[PDB]
């Protein structure tokens, strides 16, 4: 049994806004967890959050945690962005709410009980998983089930 819990994500739209959806691994206790789902109308940045936010949330207890995924936009958030996003109360620069808040928040929420280590892979140099969740969440936008309700075209 691995001492570490390790998550792979990666999601993937077929259009802005399109059909999409993820797909996230999850190596916890002495299983190996799969999670894919499509959305009817929804963006890649938001299914790359999703892949993100429904692996942490399966984590019942504070985790030491390696995550793994290929995707820049929470690379760039989770670097460049979220700390000053929280000292500013979510907003932007003209004062309006930050795009996606709602799923930011809920990673933000999520990320919160454990210590975390990011692996950044690029996309043709990925692990035999990071590839797993790219087809998951590629059939995942073929068949889509659910709604995004955090979406919008405006804020």
């Amino acid at each position: 049994m691995l001492k570490q819990v390790e998550i792979f994500t990666d999601g993937s739209c077929l259009g802005n806004p399109g059909p999409g959806g993820y797909g996230a691994i999850l190596r916890y206790r002495g299983r190996e967890k799969t999670f894919s789902a499509g959305y009817t109308r929804t963006t890649n940045n938001r299914m790359e959050l999703m892949a993100a936010i429904v692996a942490l949330e399966a984590l019942k207890e504070p985790c030491e945690v390696i995550l793994s995924t290929d995707s820049q936009y929470v690379r760039q958030g989770i670097t460049q962005w979220i700390h000053n996003w929280k000292k500013r109360g979510w907003k932007t620069a003209d004062k309006k709410p930050v795009k996606n808040v709602d799923l930011w928040q809920r990673l933000d929420a999520a990320l919160g009980q454990h210590q975390i280590k990011w692996e950044w892979v690029k996309g043709h140099a990925g692990h035999p998983e990071n590839e797993r969740c790219d087809e998951l969440a590629r059939a995942a936008a073929m068949n889509p089930t659910l709604e995004d309700t955090g979406y919008q075209v405006e804020v």
